[PDB]
């Protein structure tokens, strides 16, 4: 059940917030910090740790947090509480100890990550994200590599922290305009087709080994240069079928019109076929213990 956390708490599930147990991408000063932990249940946490001033009315913070907190599914890091005390805001989740799609998609050391992991991920984050839309919260900031996690077993889930804004008023530049989608720049708000859009880089990331820009695939696309997209590492996973399946798909996602776009069902209908090696485990697939 979504609870609430004392700082005191906090500061000793991480260490008193060390620089070594920052998980998240961008750093200590960045709007989206995140900090490993552990529970004296010995249960392991993810802490967002937010910046002062990002959400100052606590009412308001607690309100948005135990809305994220109503959410339960098999693929969504959890959120499991919340802190407020102290003008601290914290978020408490699941822990995630494999780490993010982008270790393992552009930061591999053994061999580039399996083209039936890759579609593993993208179906299940879809799957991820017609549960969020299901339960009211179709609004996701950020979604890119960094915000997909690997649990226990190495399945992929969607970490609940982007269903909340970095800061209630903040103008974020978590997400570089390059990824954005076109109705981010002209309004400045996030919509839920806005999160399709982003699951389409999400693809083009998946596809391509890299995260490419949007408007540099399109151009790839266009041209029909399947070869200069598709992560050569990849070569002799996949059919030239199944392969440009998921760019048509990533092109959908990728739609200017968001009324174009497909709903999250959508994208799951179409991911199905498209899978492969289903009987193998996930830790087996992505090489992790
Ligand atoms: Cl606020």
């Amino acid at each position: 059940q979504f609870r609430e956390f004392s700082i005191e708490t906090i500061r000793n599930a991480t260490s008193g917030f060390a620089a070594e147990n920052i998980v998240s991408e961008h750093g200590e000063r960045a709007p989206n910090v995140v900090y490993k932990g552990k529970l004296e249940n010995q249960r392991r946490i993810a802490v967002k740790r937010f910046n002062r001033k990002s959400w100052p009315d606590s009412r308001q913070f607690l309100e948005e947090a135990k809305a994220v907190g109503q959410l339960r599914n098999h693929r969504m890091a959890n959120l499991l509480g919340c802190c407020y005390e102290d003008e601290e805001r914290l978020l408490i989740a699941e822990f995630m100890p494999n780490e993010t799609l982008a270790k393992h998609l552009f930061h591999w050391e053994s061999q580039p990550m399996k083209w039936a992991m890759r579609l593993r991920v993208a179906l299940h984050i879809a799957q991820a994200l017609e549960y969020c839309t299901s339960k009211g919260r179709a609004l996701y900031h950020d979604l890119n590599a960094y915000r997909v996690l690997f649990d226990d077993d190495a399945n992929p889930r969607l970490s609940c922290f982007g269903l909340m804004k970095n800061s209630r008023d903040g103008k974020s530049y978590s997400t570089n305009l390059a990824f954005t989608p076109p109705e981010y720049l002209r309004t400045g708000r996030v919509t839920p087709e806005s999160v399709i859009y982003s699951f389409g880089t999400l693809l083009l990331d998946l596809l391509s080994g890299k995260h490419i820009p949007p408007s540099h695939a399109l151009d790839l696309i266009r041209d029909r240069n399947i070869q200069m997209l598709m992560d050569s590492g990849l070569e002799g996973q996949f059919s030239s079928d199944d392969g440009t399946e998921l760019i048509r798909l990533a092109s959908r996602c990728l739609q200017y019109e968001p009324r174009e776009r497909p709903n999250p069902k959508s994208l799951v209908s179409a991911m199905i076929p498209l899978q492969k090696d289903l009987e193998i485990a996930s830790h087996q697939l992505l090489g992790v213990p």
